[PDB]
């Protein structure tokens, strides 16, 4: 139970001037009742950073309490405080103090300060020697479940965080100390890393973070011209593009990659506009850790490293939209010969099973299905040791690899059953001639009369409903046998599901009636149950959502070109970089990629 | 890879004064730094139009380059460069330079003055010999699918497509060079053509094409009266009403066929009210190329010619609406005795299929239907030789054409098979019972209690639902049939599906367990499969679509007053000229039809 940062109805813990009067005294902001704690502290080789002038838990000092009860911005007693801690002689300076406190670690004054929207108490500290990067790493700053306020833990982040541009302006220029802007925390996180993560999709929060990253790459550019702050990565190796990217915050990264200036922040656009006729607009836009000819770019972090639901939404916007267009355009013909190879293995499949010089044929037939066994087998084990991670994130659109490696498992296990001459090979063979004619079915996205045309819900109401029917099934199952001692448990269930699902019929002898009244309970719970999961299947229809098929399907052909850049397993496919390396002024040469957009009605508002 | 129009950052390619410095010259506005040009080109014997100074792929000239690069609308170095271009004695002029590339072909400065919204250099242009008439026909001013700006080609047109009316007036009334309103493109489009073929039915746009068009209706009749604008027909034969009629445009559509003026554009008009008493008005509407008595009538193109889903919505427009009313209840008598003596050769032959004196009777009955099938078999034919565009464009509303044509084509290949002894002509004969007892619901739309009583999705997801369907059905066959050597493909197929449609059992021998899990697994993904379908025509409904199936009862009308218009084939019907030859002033005198409307909302609007 972490105590209250201030409160004004519980004292301190604590697990002549004393903590109590000082504190009492602090909290009303008369100085001239310090009046001999200077020679208290004198006298007693004491100072007034100490365990018995803080609160024993956190470790919050006088000056934080001053700060924390301030009245219209200033409180009286935080300069005489500071004098006194001056001309105490003490080693570790009062305006340095953090608490030492879990959850409230590395907290300052000034964090206080620049909380409470004080430019006169930010000023004060600052002149007395406070440390402009100090950082709060407890846990009530971190970004976690619960109550918690994550703002980069540095006192120009937290200014930053909370639209304080004067407070910002003066931690950057000032005589005294100048705070960094690449400066990090304890992640890693610059303060745009900070701006990139306390963004959500909602439009007063995205103008809020837009106008403070923009202001900030402003005056980074008028301050320190030579470094680029938006090349810092963190403690995970991503920039702020990335980490905006892999969080899913759609706004924030619009505005990055569409990012267009004009006059001296030129510069630090990257978008630029080529040329205009009519309604056709043709610009030039950055490539800079978005074309995947690098690792870690942002369309493999958007495909296999984000969870966010917004993903779909991501890679149609531009650049991203075309350049995904032209990969694909590009790789149309080695999805199609992959397609087209499944296929001859499929028929070479079927016609084995189905026939199971014809020896020899049938034998070579049994090879070819054994080295494409193999083949995909190591396949998809590369594509799995590759990419653990997105199959977690994101099964709704990985489920087909592991149905192939499914099928390329009974494959090879078939056929060493085969060797072996156990005859449970069969079974094996027409489950595996049954999966990979389903898997074939993946291949359809690469049409759009097909790619386009409830999956959302069998992978999240389907447990739930697994339990409930099984609860069912399993009682009425135990009911229905235990009465007719319907011979086993298993056989009692396995007719009740085929009866459910219309395979078969229902058996119906002492207490016939009660096993007819067991029946009829049975049926009426499952048609609720069924009419329950018809409901809901209802629910998401109806309410009026908007087709994003269209953006799943590019979602899902930039997932099939990401895989296909890098090759097979056995040959690696050469990189090719996307764009062309211009000058965009001063030599600034930047990878490019054009884009041409037409677009009749935002044209004609244009026109007078 | 077409080249950038104008690229800030990258120079054009090439496949003392150079072409260089005279670019870098004519992009920053300063005329100072051309002296020593004309020397140049005066002792090497060049021009500023050779390929030298010219860029290689397009043929963009520094004149070209100039007029890209204004500043406020005016560049200092294009009276410079032209002064030069005169002293230096060229043949060819370079204000009426074009590009030769295949996507910029015909593409002048004149028409990049335009697109800058530039009156001084258009005039400026023009008064140094600037042809008005300049045809830019590459492909970027083409309409297609990509990266286009269809104007109509030509300059005046290019003024008119982007709202510049003062662009407009110069053009037309100059001392120089008068461009000309009866001026067409490669396609024959005029400015009219143009307008039409740019509209789409936003409001704001059509507004705009509203406002273009009757402006230069106003002026065309103010400079050149003697001449009918609107009675130019492009290289398909086609006005700009009949260009609205097929391409869909139904806003500028409607205000063409109810253009009301009154004063002195009143001979524009083609909508003339008679007399107004409380909230009826009757009105007199122009049938100039609307009547269908002439050949590619509106009515024609709309019905047969057109494929935009706007169809339905054109023919309950005003004087359309009550043209196919009187249309329809002239040919009333005529639609219920093709009703009628349909009706009879059904119940001949559905009689002669049942009883397949007596002798002499049944083969009276059989040579009846014989004939009844080679007069269904011509007209069906003939039908299609004239409108095999038709069943192409829209399937949804011709489909039972096809169908009488298969029924007739069945009849009587089954008679011919019946002739020579084939067993075989039964089933064709019923068949053929089944498709014409099935045909006659073609009738319906005749009342409305019928006409107006999921089509549009059996026609659009059919082939998508069929490829996974029979995806499953074969996989799941070839695994049953091939677990139990069920004894063909076919077979276990034809089980599947009669047990999926509740037809038919499941028979369910060694590996009874693999076979049980193969038969849940189908079933359960078919009842997946069946529910996508469900779900997917949910969502048509529940999106509150308001109820067209009354203006798609109009359409059929339409469609079946307009077929029987022209008489069956062996007697062709004569045409009869719908509305009289009146005077509506200044002698202009034009085929009216009288239109009577009730609107009480509308009349009470204008009552104080
Ligand atoms: C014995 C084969 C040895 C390798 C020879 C070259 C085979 C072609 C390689 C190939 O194109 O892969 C085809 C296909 C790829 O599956 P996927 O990753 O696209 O799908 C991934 C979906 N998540 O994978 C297959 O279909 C395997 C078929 C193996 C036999 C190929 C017969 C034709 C040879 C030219
Ligand atoms: C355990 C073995 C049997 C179950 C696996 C079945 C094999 C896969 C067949 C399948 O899922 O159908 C694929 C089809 C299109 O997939 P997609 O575009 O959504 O691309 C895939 C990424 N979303 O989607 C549809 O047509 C809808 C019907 C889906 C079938 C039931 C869902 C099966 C989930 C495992
Ligand atoms: C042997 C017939 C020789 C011609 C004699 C005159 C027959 C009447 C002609 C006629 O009205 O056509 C009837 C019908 C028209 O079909 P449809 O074009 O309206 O439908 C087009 C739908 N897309 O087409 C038919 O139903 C064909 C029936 C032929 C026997 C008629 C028996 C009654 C004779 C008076
Ligand atoms: C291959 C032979 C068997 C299939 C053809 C069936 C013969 C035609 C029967 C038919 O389509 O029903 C006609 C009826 C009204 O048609 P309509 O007003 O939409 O006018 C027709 C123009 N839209 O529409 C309905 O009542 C709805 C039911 C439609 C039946 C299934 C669709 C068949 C499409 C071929």
């Amino acid at each position: 139970e972490p105590p209250p940062m201030e409160s004004p109805f519980q004292r301190e813990d604590r697990n002549r001037f004393d903590r109590d009067r000082l504190f009492s005294v602090v909290s009303r902001g008369v100085p001239e009742e310090l009046t001999g704690l200077l020679e208290y502290l004198r006298w007693n080789s004491k100072y007034l950073t100490d365990s018995a002038y803080t609160e024993g838990s956190t470790g919050k000092t006088c000056l934080m309490k001053a700060v924390l009860n301030l009245q219209d911005g200033v409180n009286a007693c935080i300069m005489p405080l500071l004098q006194i801690d001056k001309d105490s002689g003490n080693p570790k300076l009062l305006v340095n103090a953090q608490c030492t406190d879990e959850f409230y670690q590395g907290h300052s004054a000034l964090h206080i300060a620049i909380e409470k929207r004080s430019l006169q108490c930010v000023k004060l500290l600052v002149e007395n020697g406070a440390d402009v990067h100090l950082r709060a790493c407890g846990r009530f700053f971190q970004k976690h479940q619960g109550t918690c306020f994550y703002f980069g833990e540095l006192p120009l982040s937290l200014a930053a965080c909370t639209k304080q541009w004067d407070v910002v302006t003066y931690l950057l220029e000032n005589p005294h100390q100048p705070a960094s802007l690449e400066a990090t925390d304890s992640l890693g996180n610059t303060v745009l890393h900070a701006l990139v993560m306390i963004a959500d999709n909602s439009p007063e929060n995205s103008a809020l973070v837009i106008h403070m990253y923009d202001g900030l790459l402003q005056m980074g550019a008028r301050l320190c011209p030579t470094v680029q702050l938006e090349e810092i990565s963190n403690h995970q190796g991503l920039t702020p593009l990335k980490l905006a990217a892999k969080e899913g915050k759609i706004e924030i990264f619009r505005h990055i990659l569409q990012r267009e200036f004009s006059g001296p922040y030129q510069p630090l656009s990257r978008k630029f506009t080529e040329w205009c006729y009519g309604p056709v607009r043709v610009s030039l836009y950055d490539l800079s850790s978005v074309d995947s000819w690098e690792k870690n770019s942002v369309l493999e972090i958007i495909a296999f490293h984000c969870k966010s639901p917004n993903r779909h939404r991501m890679v149609v916007l531009e650049p991203l939209n075309k350049l995904l267009q032209e990969k694909w355009d590009r790789l149309v013909s080695r999805f199609f010969f992959n397609f087209a190879c499944y296929l001859v293995y499929m028929f070479i499949f079927t016609v084995v099973a189905y026939h199971q010089f014809g020896e020899s044929m049938l034998l070579l037939g049994h090879i070819l299905i054994l080295l494409g066994g193999i083949y995909l087998l190591l396949g998809q084990l590369w594509y799995f040791w590759r990419r653990r991670l997105f199959i977690w994130i994101s099964f709704m659109d990985s489920y087909f690899e592991i149905l192939f490696l499914l099928q390329a498992l009974l494959t090879v296990l078939s056929q060493v059953l085969r060797f072996m001459e156990t005859e449970w090979y069969l079974p094996l063979l027409v489950l595996s001639l049954v999966l990979g004619w389903l898997n074939l079915l993946y291949y359809t996205r690469g049409f759009q009369h097909t790619g386009i045309y409830i999956q959302k819900v069998i992978l999240r109401d389907l447990l739930r409903f697994l339990l409930v029917y099984l609860v069912f099934l399993f009682g009425f199952a135990v009911a229905l046998v235990s009465l007719s001692r319907y011979r086993s448990i298993l056989d009692a269930s396995l007719e009740l599901f085929k009866f459910t699902i219309g395979m078969g019929e229902l058996a119906f002898l002492r207490f016939r009636g009660v096993v007819l009244l067991l029946l009829l309970a049975y049926v009426l719970l499952t048609y609720v149950l069924l009419l329950n999961m018809l409901i809901a299947l209802m629910s998401e229809t109806v309410n009026h959502v908007a087709d994003n098929s269209w953006s799943i399907w590019k979602l899902q052909k930039a997932i099939s070109v990401l895989e296909m850049e890098n090759g097979y397993w056995w040959c690696r496919r050469k990189k090719h970089r996307e764009g062309r390396l211009l000058k965009v002024g001063t030599p600034d040469e930047r990878w490019c990629f054009r884009v041409e957009e037409v677009n009749w009605a935002a044209w004609e508002k244009t026109l007078p």
